[PDB]
């Protein structure tokens, strides 16, 4: 099976803060499956959280029965949404 940036296993994870980090999120999700990245996103210069991310898994079902149970939970005392970052990540 071909593994592409069009074919991949990447989501976005809203909720983050100047407390939570890329572990946090990876800590929720490491329960359906096999991480390969986290990423958490601020300004470095400015010390400002954009608090939001991609998470991605080695495996499908990890990644769906995730998001179809992960829409409106609780992450680090923050309200959550899910949606599928592969497109906006491919650019075409």
């Amino acid at each position: 099976m071909a593994e592409s940036d069009g074919a991949e296993y990447r989501c976005f994870v809203g909720s983050l803060s100047w407390n939570t980090d890329d572990r946090g999120l990876e800590a929720a999700f490491s329960s359906f499956g096999e991480i390969l990245d986290a990423k958490i996103i601020n300004d470095r210069e400015t010390g400002r959280s954009r608090g939001f991310g991609f998470v991605s898994f080695s495996n499908e079902q990890a990644m769906q029965d995730a998001i179809e149970g992960m829409n409106g939970k609780e992450l680090d005392g923050r309200s959550i949404v899910v949606n599928e970052a592969q497109s906006r990540g491919y650019g075409g």
